[PDB]
């Protein structure tokens, strides 16, 4: 019986994944087949509502040298984050000398724009391969985790932030608190902290729960960013919702009683509560429809073979190690997965060991099948890929259900 990360109180299981590996960790094919493996489920608490796993993975373990995922590798989000960074220089950071700090800015993606605008910023990014390709564009970047104490000591030395940006990086970590009390040293008085990660609604409704692995401690809600903000002394002032990453909301954070929520906080926070989206049952019949996507996704790729049908994967995601190795899908059912990093490729998938290759490689003749692991990736790939659907390939996808296009 897990104590909840943001309160406290007791988190009641609803979905359990099973043993799972490191969804990052891809390994040589001559490596040993060791793996560290945990134990990946789900539950709610019962005080606050935040929505989160029950073991934690160390985050030395998940984050370090080698860490793999470039977040430039994509078009879309180079385009979102560019817009976010724009939108900030017209809003936020007016001014005289603002001060931006990104918590978990990776390979630039974010702060390139912020660094190209003159404006005096800071990135923390423990993952230091990512954070030297940050480096390299001119980015300044300490390779630290954000906590409480790496807070304090940029305060110390570089002065309050007007803005503290975490897009895709708050629900990685389930030390939140800290964090919190990082930002609470570190934000100007009237400063936002904002961060976007993925949407519990959108996961019920999609069905999406290979956003749930090692790396995604929390499901956030308006409901329970709402209520870790006020018992954080923060108030949750605005929510956005962004359609990158399967669905997401961005929550902006304030000092409290410092700026007056939003219309968009009040209506988001009573549909969740119209549709139920947190009570114990709602979640429940997710989970059982978790199952029901396992076993009719097994289904397919078991008849798929039976009819002589080729299928591959595209796009090694973190995600995917959720989907391959709850669902029991390794080489003999998906026989390669295509993607565009270079770290991943000739490497083998967690858990499952599907061999990656370079999406160039995914060319004439094509396999009869690819199911798309991208999928939150679907539009910018397929449009890449239009010559594969040409030539009759079809694209098996699992969210928000199996189907076949
Ligand atoms: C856009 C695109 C991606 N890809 C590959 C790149 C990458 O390995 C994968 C896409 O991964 P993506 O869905 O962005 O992210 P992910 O599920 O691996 O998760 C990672 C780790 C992290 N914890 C997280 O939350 C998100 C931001 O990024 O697909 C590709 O081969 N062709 C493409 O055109
Ligand atoms: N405490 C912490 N502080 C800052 N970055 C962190 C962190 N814990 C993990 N990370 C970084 O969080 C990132 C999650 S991946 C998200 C990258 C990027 N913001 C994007 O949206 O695409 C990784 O690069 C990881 O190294
Ligand atoms: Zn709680």
């Amino acid at each position: 019986p897990t104590a909840c990360r943001v309160c406290g109180g007791g988190v009641q299981e609803f979905l359990d994944l099973g043993r799972q590996p490191l969804s990052d960790r891809f390994r040589k094919p001559d490596e040993l087949d060791d793996e560290f493996t945990y134990r990946l489920a789900v539950g709610r608490c019962d005080s606050c509502e935040m929505v989160q796993l029950t073991e934690e993975v160390p985050r030395d373990l998940m984050f370090h040298e080698v860490y793999p995922y470039h977040s430039s590798g994509s078009s879309v989000m180079r385009e979102h984050f560019a817009m976010l960074a724009r939108d900030f220089l017209a809003t936020e950071l007016t001014g005289p000398d603002p001060f931006i700090v990104e918590i978990g800015c990776n390979d630039g993606i974010m702060l390139r724009t912020i660094q190209e605008a003159g404006v005096r910023h800071l990135g923390f990014e423990p993952s230091s391969g990512v954070a030297a390709k940050a480096r390299e564009k001119g980015i300044r970047v300490r390779t630290d985790f954000f906590e409480k104490a790496t807070a304090d000591d940029v305060r110390r030395t570089e002065g309050p932030a007007n803005v503290i940006y975490a897009a895709n990086t708050l629900c990685h970590i389930p030390y939140v608190q800290s964090v919190l009390e990082g930002v609470d040293a570190l934000l100007a008085p009237d400063g936002v902290f904002v961060f976007e990660d993925p949407y519990l609604g959108d996961i019920v409704a999609k069905t999406s729960f290979d956003q749930i692995y090692d790396e995604h401690f929390f499901l956030f809600s308006a409901t329970s960013v709402q209520g870790m903000a006020q018992r954080c002394g923060f108030e949750l002032v605005d929510v956005q919702r962004l359609p990158v990453h399967g669905g997401e909301v961005r929550y902006t954070l304030a000092r409290q009683g410092s700026r007056t929520p939003s219309a968009a906080v009040a209506q988001l926070l009573a549909a969740e509560r119209e549709q139920e989206l947190s009570d114990m049952a709602t979640l429940r019949a997710f989970a059982g429809n978790v199952v029901k996507i396992r076993d009719e996704l097994t289904a397919l790729l078991h008849r798929l073979r039976a009819e002589g049908r080729s299928v591959v994967g595209y796009g090694a995601t973190a995600k995917s190690a959720t989907v391959t190795n709850f669902c029991g899908i390794g080489p003999d059912l998906v026989h390669s997965v295509y993607d565009t990093t270079p770290d991943k490729q000739n490497r083998l998938t967690p858990g499952a060991h599907i061999p990656v290759r370079p999406a160039s490689a995914f060319s004439d003749p094509y396999p009869d099948y690819a199911l798309l692991f991208a999928w939150n990736h679907a539009e910018e790939i397929m449009a890449k890929e239009q010559e594969f659907h040409q030539a009759g390939g079809r694209w098996i996808l699992y969210v928000p259900e199996v189907h076949i296009r």
